[PDB]
């Protein structure tokens, strides 16, 4: 029938298509969608945003969405080949003016940040007025340290609301902020501090996350032992517990800010001035974004992928150390002038009901999280969500990895009660903003499909064995883009050759995401996993999401990862690392029978070749702080944080 199949699901294809629900049709007093009600309404608007006549739309959106000090004249220029991408180059603006000042001038008492503290009872709303005053104070403090336009400033802050003020204070004066996930080791912090050559660092005395203390200042003290360029450290008093402070070098955030005025002017920034550096986990890649294209891209995707409306309370549960936090906690939502959540805790603290307690307390209208969090709460059962309201939500988003249809259905049935649109949002740090996602008022969804590309995104499928584009539908290969879009990364910091070689060289003429992808018979796009994770069994090229979505169809399975290994008879062979739910009786099911049933399930939905050669039952998989599964690690172990010793021990 079809060359390309959906990710394995227990639900039949003919009953697995989800039209926008009533909460996304302008019924029950909910806002009418910006784009709707159907696929044709998405195509009609999307077509204006790509092709040789798309400048007019982008020019209008740029002028309508952002406040400019100087207008631009050129809409776009440059290209992939040399990495000289330009958007609105003659224009000037300020990101902090667009995220704070203009909204403060309209409604200063409107809530900018819902600060959901690690302890629920310490939460509160932070108005645009308060956020802007604190941003301006910090901006004044940085100027007193001699920080100039174009200087780098490192940020090592946990998920307290002042992290937005630190970002936006750097943006306000034209400094380039480099945020580092709070909790990274002293060595990882040091490597990123030295690479951006910053002279100022911002951090807390301590962090709080899940009832546990992050010793940020002690970590900072170990790191700066090898960072000779850092002269000033601004220390936010988050807990007030005793930490070491170095005379002269270190200062308390509150005592410095109390000396400064509560307003600070905005540096007028060129469209292409660098806004930030964001390192991704070879050596750390300093991904650089400029100002206007990135801001416009986060503003537009937030408005259209989540159907944001003025009074919305947008809840992105990620961390600001991640691009997801950059684009859909701070810049995107604050640019649109709505309320945004800064969530300091974990999904299971104090109990696995926290997400849903949070939604009903604040009456959030959109929730945006990661598959790893969705599969975690699935592992915990349905009683932490069944007895909540959750009816203020209209849209639920998933980001970071392919979402298995099992998880997609749990999300849809319990978080949304079958009344929310599910937006599977595909993008990368290097894309700046969401690349492929359903528009929730228009697109009928399929579990595990990102569906259709966003405005400005013209994507295609290349057969990696020929280097040539595959025309039509029902094709599979590697995902590429044909043209720059406004928010694409502009370089890798002081390493432009790595930028060109990684993204622009593999398929000359295109941008190479690094993900395997398929376009099915309806034109829906499926992102199936990293190209490096593809497993080649006797010609059959298997993707990680494919096999993992099959394995999770078996009862008792909480999460899985599969990697390839050298096999003489099949080229490569599939090896599966399976995580079971805690209450699964492993003594009653003889493990060899479990592994046998798992092979049968994979052979049924995928084919005989896809059955794992070996299956390792483990307690947890190696994962990053954002929740990406570390298949490279498992692949290396099967070929010769504490969860890494368990994997090596179970494989020997
Ligand atoms: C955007 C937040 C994550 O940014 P990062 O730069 O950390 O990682 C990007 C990678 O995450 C995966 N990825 C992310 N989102 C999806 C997604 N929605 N579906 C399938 N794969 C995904 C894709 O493999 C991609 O190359």
């Amino acid at each position: 029938v079809h060359h390309v199949h959906p990710l394995p699901d227990s639900v039949p294809e003919s009953e697995d298509l989800f039209a926008p629900p009533p909460r996304m049709q302008g019924k029950e007093g909910r806002p009418k969608p910006h784009i709707g009600p159907n696929y044709e309404s998405y195509v009609k608007e999307w077509a204006k945003t790509v092709g040789p006549n798309s400048d007019e739309w982008w020019a209008a959106k740029a002028r309508e969405t952002l406040d400019w000090y100087d207008d631009f004249k050129t809409v776009r220029a440059g290209g992939f080949e040399h990495g000289d991408v330009q958007w609105f180059p003659e224009g000037t603006l300020n990101a902090a003016y667009n995220c704070l000042d203009r909204h403060y001038y309209k409604n200063p008492k409107k809530t900018a940040i819902i600060y959901e503290a690690d302890e629920p009872s310490e939460s509160r709303e932070v108005s645009y007025e308060e956020l802007m005053q604190e941003t301006c104070r910090v901006a004044n403090v940085l100027k007193s340290y001699g920080v100039k336009k174009g200087d780098a400033v490192s940020i090592y802050l946990p998920m307290t609301w002042q992290a937005a003020a630190a970002f936006l204070a750097c943006a306000r004066i034209g400094a380039i902020h480099s945020a580092v996930f709070a909790g990274f080791s002293a060595e990882s912090l040091r490597d990123r501090v030295n690479d951006c050559e910053c002279k100022v660092l911002i951090t807390t005395d301590e962090g709080r996350r899940g009832g546990k203390t992050i010793a940020t200042k002690q970590i900072v003290d170990a790191a700066l032992q090898q960072c000779p360029l850092v002269e000033n450290v601004l220390v936010l008093r988050r807990t007030g517990n005793k930490v070491p402070m170095t005379e002269g070098r270190d200062k308390w955030w509150d005592e410095e800010c109390a000396k400064m005025p509560a307003y600070c002017p905005c540096e007028r920034m060129a469209s292409e001035d660098p806004l930030f550096i964001l390192y991704t986990s070879g050596k750390p890649k300093g991904v650089v974004h400029s100002t206007a294209g990135y801001l416009l891209g986060t503003a537009l995707t937030l408005k259209y992928v989540f159907d944001a409306h003025p009074d919305d309370r947008f809840a992105c549960m990620a961390d600001i150390g991640w691009i997801t936090g950059h684009s859909y906690i701070i810049y995107g939502p604050l640019a649109n002038g709505i309320t945004t959540a800064v969530f300091e805790s974990t999904p299971v603290y104090p109990t696995p009901s926290r997400y849903w307690d949070f939604v009903d307390k604040w009456k959030a209208t959109q929730l945006y999280t990661a598959p790893t969090a969705i599969r975690l709460l699935r592992r915990m059962g349905e009683d932490h969500v069944k007895n909540h309201d959750l009816s203020s939500l209209r849209v639920l988003g998933s980001v970071g990895e392919p979402i298995n249809p099992e998880a997609w259905h749990w999300y849809n049935d319990f978080a949304g009660k079958n009344q929310c649109a599910i937006v599977d949002t595909y993008w990368m740090t290097e894309t700046g903003s969401i690349s492929i996602a359903p528009l929730p008022g228009a697109i009928s969804t399929k579990p595990g499909s990102a569906t259709f590309p966003f405005f400005g995104m013209d994507v295609d499928i290349i057969d990696p064995q020929t280097g040539q584009v595959l025309e039509g539908n029902d094709v599979e290969g590697v995902l590429v883009a044909r043209r720059p879009w406004p928010s694409i990364a502009r370089t890798v910091y002081r390493d432009h050759k790595r930028y060109l070689e990684t993204y622009m060289k593999p398929y000359p003429g295109y941008f190479f995401f690094g993900d395997g992808a398929a376009r099915d018979y309806d034109g829906y796009m499926w992102i199936k996993g990293r190209v490096d994770d593809v497993i080649n069994v006797s010609g059959h090229r298997l993707s990680t999401a494919e096999v993992e979505s099959a394995l999770i169809l078996h009862k008792g399975v909480a999460e899985t990862a599969v990697v390839g290994c050298a096999d003489d008879l099949t080229g490569q062979a599939v090896y599966a690392f399976v995580t079971m739910k805690p209450e699964f009786d492993l003594k009653a099911t003889k493990e060899a029978d479990l592994s046998k049933e798992l092979a049968i399930q994979v052979r049924k939905v995928i084919g005989p070749f896809a059955a794992p050669k070996k299956i390792y039952l483990v307690s947890d998989l190696p994962k990053t702080r954002s929740g990406k599964i570390m298949r490279r690690v498992l692949r290396k172990i099967v070929a010769g944080p504490q969860i890494v010793e368990e994997v090596k021990q179970k494989v020997t």
